[PDB]
Order: C-alpha cells, then sequence, then structure tokens
C-alpha cells in the first residue's frame, strides 16, 4: 500500500480536480505520458447528490448517493476508456474514495442525484447500494446533536456525523463488503490506488478490514501480487488525540504540516526563513518520509476549506507558488502530488471567500471541456498548473535526480539557499530582498546546462538561461530579487 505503482522513472502524481474522464484520457496521451508524469488523482467517480443551492458546488461530490460510476465527469464507459488509455501510455489513475459517509442527513429525498438514483436521507434509505437505517452510526454516536462536537474525543470523531454527513457503520461486514465491491470494480478496471477521504473519521481497524477484501492490481498492467497504492486523508497538525501514525499500517498519509510550514517559510511569516530548511522533512516533526504524501496545496485548503490556514500557497500567488512547488519537487522528502485547479470568482467578505463552494467551469451544470491554447496553456478557466513550464520542468527534475542524496547545501543565513542531488541536479533560490551573485559548487560534471525554470532544452539549444559548469564543478549564479522566477534549476538531462 506504500508504493505508488508508477512506471520506473515517474515520481509525481497530479490531481486533475473536477476534470472530465474524456479530457483526462486525452491529457494522458498528449501530455502526461511524454512529460513524465506518474499518475492522476481523479475526483470521486461514484454517483453523488446534485445540490442546486448553491448551484452544483465542488463539495457535492463528497456526498455519495450510490456507487454507480455516473457523475458530471462522465459515465462508466468513459471512466473505463480513460483508465485504459492512460494505463496504456504509462500513466496511473488514483481514485478519490469517499467511503466514510453518504450525504447530508438534511438533504431532501428524491432523485436529485447525478445518475437519477432515488434516495431518502431522512429514513436512511439509499436503495441504489443498498443501505438502510441499519447501516449507519445513528445509534453508535453519543453526542446530543448526532454530529461531531469535540475533536478531543477520538470516539465521537469516528462514530458521529462529520458536519451532518450520514456516517456509515464501517464495523459491519455488510457495509465493508459493499465498499470493497465498489473498490474492486475500480481495481479490475485498472486503477493503481486510492485516496481515502476523511480517514481521520474512520477507525484504522475498519479501514484495514476493508482493504483486506481488495483484489490485486490488474495483471495486464501491473506485476503479479501488486497491491493498490493507499494514501489516507488525515489532517494531523499538533496535539490531537488522533495521530497520523495510527494509520501507518494501512498505507501512506497526507502530511498537511508540509504545506502549512513551507507556506509560512516562503512567505517569510513569523520569523521563518529559507536557511532553516537545511533539515527540512523529519527534522521538522513530519511523519517518516516513506509514509508521506506531500503537497503545497490541495483541493480542500486552496480555498480555505481545511488544514493549512492562511499560509497556504496556491496558483493565485503564482510567483511564490512556483518557488514552493519547485522546492518540494527538488527535495527528497516524500511522494509528491501536484495540484491542478480551475479558476473561480474569489469574493472575500471580511477575510472569508463567500464563493469557496463554486464548482468547475460549467454551462448550466455541464462541465466545460478543457481547451488547449496554441501556447500549450489551457482555456475555459482551467488553471492547469501542471502545464506551467516551471512546474512541468521540476516534475522532470525530480525524475532525473531520483535516489540521489541531498548535498552541497548552501545558505547566506537568510533566504538565499542552494542544494544539489548527488551529481544529477542543482537548484538555487533567492528569496531575499537583494540580488544573488555567487560562484557555487554544484557537484555536477563540467558543461553548459540549460536553466529549466526560465527555459527548455531543444535539440542542442536552450530557450532560456544557460549555466556554465567548470571542471571543478563550480558555477556562477546571478538572480535578481526582482526576477520573474527567483530560482534556477539545472540537471543531467538539461546539459547541452
Ligand atoms: O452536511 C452536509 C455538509 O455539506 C457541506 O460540507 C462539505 C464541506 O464543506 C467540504 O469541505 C467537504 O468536506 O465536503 C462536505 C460534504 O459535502 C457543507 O459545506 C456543510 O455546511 C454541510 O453541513
Ligand atoms: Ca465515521
Ligand atoms: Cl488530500
Amino acid at each position: 500500500q506504500y508504493s505508488p505503482n508508477t512506471q520506473q522513472g515517474r515520481t509525481s502524481i497530479v490531481h486533475l480536480f473536477e476534470w472530465r474522464w474524456v479530457d483526462i484520457a486525452l491529457e494522458c496521451e498528449r501530455y502526461l505520458a511524454p512529460k513524465g508524469f506518474g499518475g492522476v488523482q481523479v475526483s470521486p467517480p461514484n454517483e453523488n447528490v446534485a445540490i442546486y443551492n448553491p448551484f452544483r458546488p465542488w463539495w457535492e461530490r463528497y456526498q455519495p448517493v450510490s456507487y454507480k460510476l455516473c457523475t458530471r465527469s462522465g459515465n462508466e464507459d468513459e471512466f473505463r476508456n480513460m483508465v485504459t488509455r492512460c494505463n496504456n501510455v504509462g500513466v496511473r489513475i488514483y481514485v478519490d474514495a469517499v467511503i466514510n459517509h453518504m450525504c447530508g442527513n438534511a438533504v431532501s429525498a428524491g432523485t436529485s442525484s447525478t445518475c437519477g438514483s432515488y434516495f431518502n436521507p431522512g429514513s436512511r434509505d439509499f436503495p441504489a447500494v443498498p443501505y438502510s437505517g441499519w447501516d449507519f452510526n445513528d445509534g453508535k454516536c453519543k453526542t446530543g446533536s448526532g454530529d461531531i462536537e469535540n475533536y478531543n474525543d477520538a470516539t465521537q470523531v469516528r462514530d458521529c456525523r462529520l458536519t451532518g454527513l450520514l456516517d456509515l457503520a464501517l464495523e459491519k461486514d455488510y457495509v465493508r463488503s459493499k465498499i470493497a465491491e465498489y473498490m474492486n470494480h475500480l481495481i479490475d478496471i485498472g486503477v493503481a490506488g486510492f485516496r481515502l477521504d476523511a480517514s481521520k473519521h474512520m477507525w484504522p481497524g475498519d479501514i484495514k478490514a476493508i482493504l483486506d477484501k481488495l483484489h490485486n492490481l490488474n495483471s495486464n498492467w501491473f506485476p503479479a501480487g501488486s497491491k493498490p497504492f493507499i494514501y489516507q486523508e488525515v489532517i494531523d497538525l499538533g496535539g490531537e488525540p488522533i495521530k497520523s501514525s495510527d494509520y501507518f499500517g494501512n498505507g501512506r498519509v497526507t502530511e498537511f504540516k508540509y504545506g502549512a510550514k513551507l507556506g509560512t517559510v516562503i512567505r517569510k511569516w513569523n520569523g521563518e526563513k529559507m536557511s532553516y530548511l537545511k533539515n527540512w522533512g523529519e527534522g521538522w516533526g513530519f511523519v517518516p518520509s516513506d509514509r508521506a504524501l506531500v503537497f503545497v496545496d490541495n483541493h480542500n485548503n486552496q480555498r480555505g476549506h481545511g488544514a493549512g490556514g492562511a499560509s497556504i500557497l496556491t496558483f493565485w500567488d503564482a510567483r511564490l507558488y512556483k518557488m514552493a512547488v519547485g522546492f518540494m519537487l527538488a527535495h527528497p522528502y516524500g511522494f509528491t502530488r501536484v495540484m491542478s485547479s480551475y479558476r473561480w470568482p474569489r469574493q472575500f467578505q471580511n477575510g472569508n471567500d463567500v464563493n469557496d463552494w463554486v464548482g468547475p467551469p460549467n454551462n448550466n451544470g455541464v462541465i466545460k471541456e478543457v481547451t488547449i491554447n496554441p501556447d500549450t496553456t489551457c482555456g475555459n478557466d482551467w488553471v492547469c498548473e501542471h502545464r506551467w513550464r516551471q512546474i512541468r520542468n521540476m516534475v522532470i527534475f525530480r525524475n532525473v535526480v531520483d535516489g540521489q542524496p541531498f548535498t552541497n547545501w548552501y545558505d547566506n543565513g537568510s533566504n538565499q539557499v542552494a542544494f544539489g542531488r548527488g551529481n544529477r541536479g542543482f537548484i538555487v533560490f533567492n528569496n531575499d530582498d537583494w540580488s544573488f551573485s555567487l560562484t557555487l559548487q554544484t557537484g555536477l560534471p563540467a558543461g553548459t546546462y540549460c536553466d529549466v525554470i526560465s527555459g527548455d532544452k531543444i535539440n542542442g539549444n536552450c530557450t532560456g538561461i544557460k549555466i556554465y559548469v567548470s571542471d571543478d564543478g563550480k558555477a556562477h549564479f546571478s538572480i535578481s530579487n526582482s526576477a520573474e522566477d527567483p530560482f534556477i534549476a539545472i540537471h543531467a538531462e538539461s546539459k547541452l
């Protein structure tokens, strides 16, 4: 459950948030495969509640109605088509599994679901599965509201309703079997792993029980005996009775302190500075690297919905964002997930975004197609950070120096730091309010390298900056604090 199941040489996965199956399938063939991306985390593929007030929010996909592969992203046949096409070109698919609960207990009964299945929250009736009042924790929860009220009580956090969401009785074998039946359907189709949503709200033991009933990955694409990659969404910042380590036996966990801390460091908040990143990783109290799934931002914190807070860096802060993602992809700590978002009308009212619910670009509910501009960018309001040259080239950088030790560290005691990865890559950052101009030891073989942040290497030429490494491995670097991108990265595959 700890290995991504990616093809050799691919070290990152990208979250194509709310994308349609047909668009992901094309992206796999025309872009992800040739650019070295390892896999794609997709939005929940199972039927959810269609919420019209507000109008089709992104979070409606976290309110299951059944396990039918029928959503705004497409139907079962399109889902199968995408997984097959992606696998065939070497890019894995990771499914967002919402198995801790069903929909809001106050949602009206009827057929307001992405696939028209009938449901009745009030009587706990989900005939499309089927589930009944017997399959929920209504009797198990002890709070007077039926919802979670105190997060210092590990018991209610697991047996009570998370913000009113009908909480499934995951201890019952019937329930575990229904969920496993859904998950095995996905595995046989070709998926390589799963993101387990709201894992902190499920007992680690119930999760194991469910994982016990799972098949091995599809033998047409994976080696015999391969287990699905598992990463659980556990929001664990400081002192809480529940800890991330409680889930190490099921697979990896999301390390939410990663982005929260990196964000305040890059922003230079509360006295933090880049020179402190010298012992980044476990040194900062993070979970062991072999159990970590890291990221700068996620879909549920880039819009204030969760762990991270105000330090969280997103595409809205493009300059600092690229630099944070650049640092993450260059540093050996954890397995990295890249975010891919859509733009929405941010509308702050007293420091809070009142439009944080807004769903993907659409036309009366129908998700808009991801268009590709002649300059390789995306249209129709899709940000496509994974297509930004600076992010894209850092994704390749991580593949190139994979397995190389963190070495040749340098810092000016403030926010000008550099470090290498064995003799395969080197990166330099300038986050101070003055220019950087110094000759550094790179640990790389002499030669001319193309800077992959400002440009690309093409048939024997660079389209951006060029770095000259001498016989002694030294190279001069000049970065203005006013530079578009105050960082430079070079690697073995960018050598001319
Ligand atoms: O009880 C239903 C619940 O739905 C929405 O909650 C969202 C939550 O805001 C998102 O962060 C994500 O976790 O999915 C949840 C389920 O859709 C509403 O925002 C919330 O007020 C409401 O009670
Ligand atoms: Ca629960
Ligand atoms: Cl996550």
